[PDB]
């Protein structure tokens, strides 16, 4: 009954800090650091929501979004370390549900995760 | 067994003039004016190439690309009646194969359709 979140992020330090905060707030959270494994993992485990970094070893965020959408219908929240309008429009038009600039306050990330889960 | 083209254009007038020209030039051509109907028709009829307007009643051209690309792998030539900033990059990155601003001379459109069909 706890929402399952998958954090796809290559920055291990930030990913674990975020995972611990979300677990303390009633979420079941896993971490993936590779785009290729993230594609198979998202399709196989079917998490309730994905937090997806744009730049990853292997498949980048846009590729992950494109490859899972036909087999994964749950929300995708993208995170970026640099605010560029082009990448934000492409991420949303590719099928992402949100696109947030890093760094994001942990409580804001949780509020955005809860908002996305309300329409599933 | 001519190449099958689907023109997805809500401007019925231009669509029929283009259809007439392409049929006279050795192509089998159908016309669709609604984006939601274009998604179902592209996936079920599997045309050899789609000429896709970016602005349609129902699903927009970017939505048509996003929804057909998992099930349709033939060329998509996108058309726009008004160039907007970032429009070409988004369509090409979404899976379109070309992006042309109207008005396009009919002979130029035929040359572009033939060039795309050579990539198959
Ligand atoms: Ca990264
Ligand atoms: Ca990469
Ligand atoms: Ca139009
Ligand atoms: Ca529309
Ligand atoms: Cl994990």
């Amino acid at each position: 009954k706890l929402p399952k979140i998958l954090i796809v992020e290559d920055d291990e330090r930030l990913a674990r800090l975020t995972q611990e905060y979300l677990i303390r707030n009633g979420l079941e959270v896993g971490v993936e650091t590779d785009g290729n494994r993230a594609i198979r993992r998202i399709i196989s485990e079917q998490p309730d929501l994905v937090v997806l970094d744009v730049m990853l070893p292997g498949a980048d965020g846009l590729t992950v979004c494109r490859e899972v959408r036909p087999h994964y219908h749950q929300p995708i929240l993208m995170l970026t370390a640099r605010t560029e309008d082009m990448d934000q429009v492409l991420g949303l038009e590719m099928g992402a549900d949100d696109y947030v600039a890093k760094p994001v306050q942990p409580r804001v990330l949780l509020a955005r995760i809860r908002a996305l889960l309300r329409r599933t």
